[PDB]
């Protein structure tokens, strides 16, 4: 409770902040896809013993090739659908035509990235080059770095010429459709010009592209820091010293740091489907499936001692109503209910368990114990067993690390949730 | 005045027809972007004379490069913007998540169009294939006779799985941004399981693919058709008898052909800015600049007349309320406001003078009299006179063929406008 007038300002100048809230938000409108993507991903790549010729006799030889058409419409895909969202949604929050400006931001995306891709001779300094191509790749994870900033530049510059009033002023007797496409046409132009001239800006730089000297200077860096160890921590630490505070530090932080924990994730994802070793421990199904296992706590092993050990009536039932989101990784139930929320001594199981519980992830990845994340995407509300095994691209390297955490919060919470059961069970027989 | 109970009732219902509907409002979301695309176009190819050399001496002898990619943009991403736009509206339509159906309708489309472009060297097999890569001819105006059929078919699909709650239902204390996610996720995945399926059927075919079954059948051969002399007189016959029962005829017709009128008016940009001679005479600008001139039906003739020869108090005034916005092709004021929307006087050349401008056109530019459209582009609301220029391209046999036109118009209309101006007057004085 204590330390509020430190974290709790800060925590909600962030939350409110209209651009991290933009992207934040717009990139929920990838979710769905990177999943389903992900259903195609892992029923082609799945390592079962009679699988790999299963599936060969009843379709044919090139049975893994359609299975991987989806993944290529979902995944090459995502910082195209994230450039809609984003821009569209900054486009609502200004109070302006969210369709003009998710649509404006789609073609100036494409504006800003070449149609064409070059093939080089080995060490010749000759080639030969492929037009009216979309570089399919600049479309996927590597992209959304700059599908932010070009869909931010746009929207926002958008907004504030339709504010500005700069626009054709259409007849009232005019249909309404005819109203609202001409509105866009003059701050849509200006858009595209603008964007345009800072295309061919770096055009004439070192780097060639937007997309590159965005990519050289920031895309990349951060990817650094973000598979760090350090990068890890300090994400998890903040995650829950907001939750502390009743925010929703998963989608806070998750919405900062996703367009980096996707970049990583999708790497591990493209070397997995091609039977090679998967580079990165740290993508978003890290945290997701070894880290926030019942929720945002290792809540789960907690709900559990409550289920086990919980004399009082008080949490005896809140874990009996509680395993339930809690099997699937929600748990507003617990950390509000309990409550966990600026709980003195409750909090600090909450926010410890986590931090070792991504050391020891973290490490058993590395020491080669246990398997890296395929990089198929496996949405964050999966049972913990199924979740481990799936999300290792089929490795049981994987679920040995959950039973392994599962049973290190299991013991680090029972004794903090012993203190709370006994001060429960005092005033539930009114005591004062 | 009468023989509408036949047609009166036939537009009606095909006018609140929810898929020609979903089309006809989805593509209007292309449409400020060509107008944008076009301004790029129509600089980069200006045949002014000092002017190609000029501009290559300011930035470079490589300048129409750069004007060439405001164009990619935006003409080259017809498709890919028309598919957000109808599978929206669409979704709009029936009440469901549009941003939902809009993103999924465009991530169904990149699924059904293959990441694949696959180059022949002539004659001996020899090939170089390559992959990562979206085909950009096939987000251009070659697809949007597949955008609406997979936006229909996938947004149709869509409605309805939601409509039967096969949705699924997350805990009532999750975000709303949570619950609105896995409300998509079945629908959304059993829809894409569906249009791949659609794929690995006709990649099985003579066809190859979805891109392909589709253009043979269906755009090659109603391309024909509206580039036919009959296709640009049922479709500008259908418009104004649609006018004489006050139904918006342009936005009708337009908005259920336009998806053949805007491929010949690619396929007039392909050649131009390759300096070819330039194929089709029918596109969507042979229409808008110079039959459409004032509006409706060569409106801006029959304004100018009542400017000039206003007998009676009325048509004096209503003349000098809309030259104003005559000049810029709207016509509201005239066809409603003199009533020639239901009146059998004026109605007689209302409808004659378009048909009969549109053969003065359809030959004066297959005559090669005249320049066909360079297929840039350029807004209906353009004034008259430049209109017939930029439109061909900055020819001067357009600008031309409006004097000859509007010419031509003023003296079809001048005897029904005396006519009607006769009888105002009298019921002006107190006559008969
Ligand atoms: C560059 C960005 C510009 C793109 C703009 C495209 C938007 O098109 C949109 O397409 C929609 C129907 O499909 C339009 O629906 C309307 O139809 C009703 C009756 O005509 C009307 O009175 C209502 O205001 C409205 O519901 C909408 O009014 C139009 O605006
Ligand atoms: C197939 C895949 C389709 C998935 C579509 C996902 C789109 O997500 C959508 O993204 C929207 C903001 O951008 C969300 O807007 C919210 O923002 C408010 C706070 O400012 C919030 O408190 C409101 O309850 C809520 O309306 C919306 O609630 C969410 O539902
Ligand atoms: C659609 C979406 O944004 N999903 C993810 C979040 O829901 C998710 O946070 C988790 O949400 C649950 C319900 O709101 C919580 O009970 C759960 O505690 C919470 N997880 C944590 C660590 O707080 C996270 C998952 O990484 O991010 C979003 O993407
Ligand atoms: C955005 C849009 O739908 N534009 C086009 C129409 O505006 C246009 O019709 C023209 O619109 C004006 C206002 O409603 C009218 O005054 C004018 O008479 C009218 N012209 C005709 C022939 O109806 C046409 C142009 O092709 O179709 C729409 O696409
Ligand atoms: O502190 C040593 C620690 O690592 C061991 O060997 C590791 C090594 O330390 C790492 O550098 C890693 O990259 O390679 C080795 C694993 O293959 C042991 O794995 C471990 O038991 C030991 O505690
Ligand atoms: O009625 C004759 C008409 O055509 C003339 O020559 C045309 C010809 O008719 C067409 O077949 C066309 O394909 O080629 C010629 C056009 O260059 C004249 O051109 C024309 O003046 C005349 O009215």
């Amino acid at each position: 409770r204590f330390l509020e007038k430190y974290v709790m300002p800060v925590a909600g100048k962030v939350a409110e902040q209209r651009h991290l809230l933009a992207i934040r938000d717009g990139l929920v409108l990838t979710m769905p896809f990177l999943i389903i993507g992900s259903i195609f991903l892992i029923i082609s790549t799945l390592p079962i013993p009679g699988y790999s010729e299963f599936m060969a006799s009843l379709f044919g030889k090139n049975w893994n090739v359609a299975l991987g058409y989806p993944v290529s419409a979902t995944f090459n895909i995502m910082a195209l659908i994230a450039v809609f969202g984003i821009a569209y949604r900054l486009g609502e929050y200004y109070k302006v035509d969210a369709l003009a400006s998710g649509a404006l931001s789609l073609v100036t995306f494409l504006l800003a990235t070449p149609f064409q891709v070059a093939y080089i001779m080995p060490g010749t300094k000759e080639s030969i080059l492929v037009d009216g191509v979309i570089p399919a790749a600049l479309m996927g994870s590597q992209g959304l770095f700059v599908a932010m900033i070009i869909a931010i530049i746009s929207t926002e510059i958008y907004r504030f010429l339709v504010q500005k009033k700069m626009i054709i002023k259409m007849p009232e007797t005019v249909p309404p459709a005819v109203t609202r496409s001409f509105a866009a046409l003059i701050p849509g132009f200006i858009v595209v010009t603008v964007v345009w001239i800072i295309r061919l800006i770096f055009e004439h730089t070192t780097f060639g592209s937007i997309h590159n000297v965005v990519g050289k200077l920031l895309q990349e860096p951060l990817s650094i820091l973000g598979a760090s160890l350090w990068g890890a921590v300090i994400a998890v630490i903040l995650v829950h010293v907001l939750w502390a505070c009743g925010i929703h530090g998963a989608t806070i932080v998750g919405g900062v740091m996703s367009p980096i924990w996707l970049s990583l994730m999708d790497q591990n994802r493209i070397a997995f489907q091609a039977g090679q070793d998967v580079p990165n421990t740290i993508t978003a199904q890290f945290f997701d499936l070894w880290i926030y296992m019942g929720g945002s706590g290792a809540t789960l092993a907690l709900v559990v001692g409550m289920l086990l050990f919980a004399r009082s009536q008080q949490l005896k039932s809140l874990g009996r109503l509680s395993i339930a989101p809690g099997i699937f990784n929600i748990n507003e139930m617990v950390t509000f209910g309990m409550p966990i929320v600026m709980n003195p001594l409750l909090l600090i199981p909450f926010i410890v368990v986590p931090v070792v519980l991504t050391i020891v992830s973290y490490f058993a990845m590395e020491w080669g114990l246990v398997a890296r994340p395929s990089g198929a995407a496996v949405t964050w509300t999966t049972p913990i067993l199924f979740s481990g095994y799936l999300g290792s691209g089929g490795k049981i390297s994987g679920v040995i690390l959950q039973l392994v955490n599962f049973a290190l919060a299991f013991v680090i919470y029972l004794p903090f949730l012993k203190i709370w059961d006994k001060q429960k069970i005092a005033e539930e027989k009114g005591e004062a």
